[PDB]
């Protein structure tokens, strides 16, 4: 069964099963990541397949994790920037650290369904 | 004030001032891409921000020109707006897979203006 979720700005993202059993069975439907820009505007993009993607990642792991964190390599908190909307937020947008910086008390959520199958 | 505009899949996208002016001036709103993926799930994004900053690119032209075109130019498919997850180039990235987008449905909605 469909268990919602929901993160917040600063929020560590580790989605884990329930049972410790592998993340690549791990599946996500109607997932949706909303931020505001630094003129206060609201933005929203569906981000579903980006994170079944990362769940299927893990396929071939020979010793199988029971989580994945969206971070990367440092556990990035939940931000602005925690998924690309082409135009918006993209680097090619905000192609600077200081032009991030405005951003730095912008809001962000991530909410959806998780399950394993 | 703002003006609705919608292409289908196949339609030669170009967007027009309506006095031959600056495209420059265009600024869009609302302006959602949707397409269908091989297995029939449809999918959606907000592209204003992409389409504005077309637009903008002609700021600093001497000699603007009055429309731009998606594009030489492609027609309206599903592969005219990234989604990441979906239909970006880490995701289909093999000729065999992308060959199956072929006949897929897409759609482009939004409201246009002259600032």
């Amino acid at each position: 069964g469909w268990s919602p979720f929901k993160y917040s700005k600063g929020n560590t993202v580790t989605f884990k099963t329930p049972d410790e059993s592998s993340i690549a069975y791990m599946r996500f439907r109607n997932c949706v990541f909303t931020f505001t820009d630094p003129k206060g505007s609201l933005h929203s993009i569906d981000v579903t397949e980006v994170l079944n993607n990362m769940a299927k990642g893990f396929r071939d792991a020979q010793n199988p994790p029971s989580s994945f964190t969206l971070g990367g390599h440092c556990q990035a908190p939940l931000n602005a920037f925690s998924f690309v909307l082409p135009g918006v937020n993209d680097r090619a947008t905000v192609a600077t650290a200081d032009e991030a910086k405005k951003w730095e008390n912008c809001d962000a959520t991530l909410t959806g369904l998780q399950r394993i199958i």
